[PDB]
């Protein structure tokens, strides 16, 4: 086990700015400064967001980005904003899963509520974008 | 004070200030923004008619106005107690309470309204609250 | 006056002065708006055609003329009183009276009005405003 | 003379100057506007071809027109009087009558005809001027 | 002298003169225009290859040439005596005359047609001289 | 004038000579410029009239076609028909003969005829009139 | 004669033998063979090859049409599905290359649908769908 | 190294060399391209973001790209060692490991992918393809 500055949610922009360096990501802590990026936008960011108030032009860029981030969601400590465990219910279907519990968690839902999502609601609300991910999320959250 | 719908201009002026917004205070008040604009503001007048160039500076603001809604006094314009009423199922759902209200609804009406009402007229974007609000009005 | 169906563009020049659009007085007088023009007014027209191009500036313009449509004298054109129909309902449905009587309709033959029709031929936008005055109309 | 289809380019001419639109006369001139081609003018004609830029302004001509073809002598084209039918229902009907007789439809065809007729070759946009006109066609 | 289909570039000059659209004479010879062309002309062909801008101009030539073409001699090409079976249900449908025959059509094949051929195929754009000639076909 | 009527056989000479025959002589030189042969000729389309050969206008292409259309109507197709598809269509109507190239172009013959398809008859053969369509489909249907 | 294993020079020579030598020049910049020859797109030719002319591209499609409905496939298709469609009519012989490109043969010919025929094959004509695939069906 | 999944810049760059391609190394490493970027390049990023212009010249370079991914090593990432179940039914599907196993899918869940998925997430871009990867899944 480690200790980890890991309660993304609770980030301000300090250590969102410390988290690009560590990622090879310096060329945008200005960016992400004057945009006052913190951890509760840094785990909403879009594709827009990045591309156009971020200045990250490069499609495979923004590629790499996202995959540092969803690696680092993967392994987020949720604890502060996630009374229900949605985190550990996510990763008892696929460690993987757990990068979406922001997103479930921001619209409100919990473990008595799944029962109830959509397949549109997981992608337009809680932007779980890979289709085999939401189905898999849709089929255990019904059986229950 | 905290009774965002008989805001005027002032009280707008003030709140932007403890929000770190002060940067807009002045393109808001040539705006004339008062309390019942600031409850309606849509993402188009934020970005056009006030300047608001960037869209993470526009999810910030957004941000912030969705806590004071959510902790805002309604009961100028609440006969029903709409508020409580969308708190009791969820309390983020008191931000919706001024959007339900402006469209003349109470608790009364809920029953008969629909998810097309919900998103148009009320304002409520999030489809699992649209649908918690509907199943919920519906049980009644 | 009160009669805004029959004031001509003295009237609604000094209407624009009493509620602080003053700056907008030369583009209407341009536009020779008179009140049969002033309570058919398009957001389309007050942004193209007067020069309004501030969407929340538009957002108060509408919201002077809501208060004064909701308590405007319709005698000279609503024989049938369905200002006061439409008021004791829920008083901002007072300001819908002129789209109405506007497409010839009154109390008897509003019971066959549509959806589609409050929306596209009288201009109710809202679309919970349009459900209760159909509904409303139906239990006649 | 009060027959507006018989109307030449000097009638349309001497009439706009009567209703205050003497700025147009040029214009309705040199696209050789007469009676025929008055009583079928469309916004598009009016805006584009005709010059009316103003959204407002085209309001006011259609309403000067409107009241005229309500008003109008209709015998030299009107064989099955299908003006005074439509005034039967309601006086402001009467303005349709050009658009139901350039089509060659009289009282023994109405029943036949439907709403996406009244709208797409008749002209008649208020849709509950065409329900009313339809279903008492149907009925006769 | 009015037999339009056999028509060749020197009539229609002439007509051009005759309806007053002598501003258009050299526009329909350097396109060759004769009677054929003339019968099929679209108002896409008149504003982009013949140069008639405005819409109200060409409203105005579609007129006389709509005039023109219901007393027209069509026995050069009309072997079923299309015209006077169109004449015996309205003489303004005689203008249709050239669009049925151009596209293969005569009394034995009509009670085939449908809406969408008579739409597309033969030009008939009115909806009730489309919806009138469709069921007189189909009570063969 | 002379000329073979057998029009899919025809090369870039027998073209060029046609459009003299037709008034278009204005328009040799960018039909020999794209090497329009018969084959070609009978698969124009209005797209490679307007674009690839320069005949800007909507009313002289119609003019053009008209001429095509009546040369198509009276052509030997006899070496590459070998079902007649053309007397068949003749059947229908004379003018129907216009479209055998379209239709064995697309492998077609009496036999396979029964089984085709509205779309078919727009999409591969170029049948654009309605009217045509819908009396060549239902007379192929009835055999 | 065996197309799929034409390198440039094969196609350098065959542009010469058809009268197309003026494209010599962009078909050796864009380095194509045997294999991108027999899948060229009108897109390609268009805007990678640089022929403007839809008559040209027209004209340069019915040459190589003839040399696809002609050639030695046997490098490529074991199952012989070019003699098959041959068989059918001369005219389809064309698509063998668009067929085994994708991994099919006669053994799953039955099992391909028309929106596969037109998408992944590139089957364009309709009337050339349909009687293959009922053909296949007929198998 | 044949494990194309482990793959840093440097088996990129020297990789690009081996198959022709030294003319985009540079622009290769100026996205800093790794092995799990190149196992997902789409036809859009390398265009613009690699600079490959020339649709004939990406189809070369998928052409090689397909013929690694078909002969790799995928060990380090295949659990459930998808690439041999691919194989067996026909060596060509082993190039889609990656875009399976990227999406967490192994041989206990592929009974459940749906066409849809296999287009939209893993990238099996031919038809006849998904629909074969389907049969002999769901025949388990």
């Amino acid at each position: 086990l480690y200790f980890q500055s890991n309660a993304v949610p609770s980030w301000k922009e300090a250590e969102v700015q410390t988290w690009l360096q560590q990622i090879g990501f310096s060329k945008y802590c200005e960016s992400f400064r004057e945009q006052q990026v913190d951890g509760d936008l840094l785990l909403r960011l879009t594709e827009e967001e990045l591309q156009t108030d971020l200045g990250m032009k490069s499609g495979i860029t923004r590629k790499r980005f996202f995959r540092e981030l969803t690696e680092f969601k993967t392994f987020a400590n949720y604890s502060t904003c996630d009374r229900s465990n949605l985190a550990d219910w996510l990763g008892s279907l696929d460690p993987r899963f757990r990068q979406y519990t922001y997103g479930l968690v921001s619209c409100g839902l919990d473990r008595s509520l799944l029962h109830r999502v959509s397949e549109q609601q997981l992608l337009e609300d809680c932007g779980i974008h890979l289709g085999v991910h939401r189905a898999r999320i849709l089929t255990a959250a019904r059986e229950m």
